């Protein structure tokens, strides 16, 4: 992932203001609502019938916080995402068999959640920076398939 | 596209509140900035070299407004997206030769712009409905390749 | 799907030379080997651990011929794919939750299988026509998501 | 790209029987026929009006030879695709603005041309190996967008 310092500044500044405990659950929950086939991976989480059921699921919220945590991790090592994510790649690919396209969709939902939250501060160049990051993390997660 | 009563009422309500000037140049600008290869289609527009040049450009802004106008038309005929978009399909496909994937990328940018432009009212079910709409439009636009 | 009369004639002539009992198993099996996350959907098939575990799997072979039968249906009803695949769309979308991208991969694998089998009779325009067909089928199977 | 030695050997062994002078032109030509929007990049090659026109084009055949030449380089340097394709990445991204999805499509057409050529030598594990190589080359080519 190649970010200019201006880009690195703007991404981290935005990041610093993310409600980590909420954003994660919102991004995971919206993934399940918007791209419904993804619910197949989380059937053990309980009731996912309605959007309300999904958005209200505390297992979804809890897990969402864990996803956001790893995201914060890659953000700290843009230099080496493959290695940062090596362990999560074996899990998601070798054990869970998640389609590589799903990693890209979660990336997308995340960018949407930020736009939604940071309105005007989510500028075109900031959107561009985050797009490159979510793409970099998605590619690092599908590494086991490469 | 298949929208549930709720989704459709939902959809058409928010649309009515859309500031096309704001959303159109924003959607079009963000496409050229986030996915740079898209600039080659708009060489006739001038200075697109920087996010500022792009976001500044009134050609971009005016064209953006035209794109939303076609969207609106589309929104009125969710029943016949294909027929609604026939002439634009011929233009984009047969004449311009735009990659069908780019119709998906504009759609996604547009969704991020609505999140951005409706904050709190852009709930998971609304995003889910708008995602079906944009995918529907992208598919109707790529119709000539099918 | 829009085929010119020359496309329709060549597509239908080639299809009549296909050994159904065989190409369907070959296409489903290659899908499972080349895009390994797809194995997660074939819950009762047993060992899918090695290419030979997959390719000679009796259930893969039997199942491939049912897939092939459905494709034939498709080809015979290009004017009505959504209707033709109505119950298969609800099974795959509503019940099985197959990601739409997967429908596309299987179409791509089938095309490769025909190339492998027909060699030189698989000309560029025949390939282009088959591409439009498999894309139309994938689109009709993902109907319930639209 | 992760290839087992078994895969590596099956891959290089087959590459050795490729008609260097022909497969390239076939691949490129089928790209232009099957995904017609790619014709916009080769409008200076002359007449691409028809499949026959495309497949006939001597510019296409000559250019296919160079493409295949680049592929052999990648094959010879699986451990250094990014360096191997450094200059080609700057040409295609920075200079030509080719959409990254098109690199993917070319790799896919190539695999189909190999299938079409090798019949039976093109077994499921060989196809899987080739799919990982093409994906790795497409990703290396798109590096400038990352
Ligand atoms: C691309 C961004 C993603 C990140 C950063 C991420 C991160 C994580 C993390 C941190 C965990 C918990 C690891 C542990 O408990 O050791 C996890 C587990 C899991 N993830 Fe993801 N993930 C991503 C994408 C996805 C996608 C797209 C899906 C499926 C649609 C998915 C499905 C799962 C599942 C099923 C589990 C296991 C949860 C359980 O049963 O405890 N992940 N992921
Ligand atoms: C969401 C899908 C899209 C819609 C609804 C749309 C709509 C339109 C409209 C309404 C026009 C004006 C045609 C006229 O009145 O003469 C137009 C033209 C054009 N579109 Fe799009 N468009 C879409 C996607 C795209 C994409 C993805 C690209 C390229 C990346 C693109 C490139 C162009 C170009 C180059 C023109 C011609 C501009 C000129 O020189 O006049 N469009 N489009
Ligand atoms: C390209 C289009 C496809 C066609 C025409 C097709 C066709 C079929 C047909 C005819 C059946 C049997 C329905 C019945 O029970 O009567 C079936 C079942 C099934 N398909 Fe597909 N399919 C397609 C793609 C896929 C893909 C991409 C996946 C997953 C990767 C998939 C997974 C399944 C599963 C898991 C079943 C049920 C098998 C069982 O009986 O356990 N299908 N499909
Ligand atoms: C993905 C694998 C690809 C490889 C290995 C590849 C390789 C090459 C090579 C070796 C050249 C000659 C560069 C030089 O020495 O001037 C070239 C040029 C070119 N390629 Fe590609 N290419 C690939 C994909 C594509 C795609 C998908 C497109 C567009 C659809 C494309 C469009 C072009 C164009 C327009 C040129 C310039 C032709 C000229 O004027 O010489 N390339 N490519």
């Amino acid at each position: 992932v190649h970010l200019t310092p201006e880009e690195k500044s703007a991404v981290t500044a935005l990041w610093g203001k993310v409600n980590v405990d909420e954003v994660g659950g919102e991004a995971l929950g919206r993934l399940l609502v918007v791209y419904p086939w993804t619910q197949r991976f989380f059937e053990s989480f309980g009731d996912l019938s309605t959007p309300d059921a999904v958005m209200g699921n505390p297992k979804v919220k809890a897990h969402g916080k864990k996803v956001l945590g790893a995201f914060s991790d890659g953000l700290a090592h843009l230099d080496n995402l493959k290695g940062t994510f090596a362990t999560l790649s074996e899990l998601h690919c070798d054990k869970l068999h998640v389609d590589p396209e799903n990693f890209r969709l979660l990336g997308n939902v995340l960018v949407c959640v930020l736009a939604h939250h940071f309105g005007k501060e989510f500028t075109p160049p900031v959107q561009a920076a985050y797009q490159k990051v979510v793409a970099g993390v998605a590619n690092a997660l599908a590494h086991k398939y490469h």
